[PDB]
């Protein structure tokens, strides 16, 4: 997978409330978390089917 499939999810600073998904490679799974509309990082997606095809393809 990508490195970034490892990485832990990125709130960042920001004050917006957006659903959006991780891969937790330690769950082997998509989960929800709270973006703050700045600064998001690579492990951050609309959907958990775009976090999988992304993360837990081949």
């Amino acid at each position: 997978r990508p490195a970034f499939c490892l990485e832990p999810p990125y709130a960042g600073p920001g004050k917006a409330r957006i659903i959006r998904y991780f891969y937790n490679a330690a769950a082997g799974a998509a989960q929800a978390f709270v973006y703050g509309g700045v600064r998001a990082k690579r492990n951050n997606f609309a959907s958990a089917a775009d976090a999988l095809a992304a993360c837990a393809a081949a």
